[PDB]
């Protein structure tokens, strides 16, 4: 996929494969983009 999840992406630097809560609400997102560093490069999950 290109514009719902690819992965392996770079959560501001941080590298993530499948989504990830990092201290969200129950719950987690993806990564649209590869690189994230911000870059409207996700969606929650």
């Amino acid at each position: 996929d290109y514009a719902k999840c690819v992965f392996p992406f770079i959560y501001g630097g941080k590298k993530y494969e499948t989504c990830t809560k990092i201290g969200s609400m129950w719950m987690s997102w993806c990564s649209l983009s590869p690189n994230y560093d911000k870059d409207r490069a996700w969606k929650y999950c």
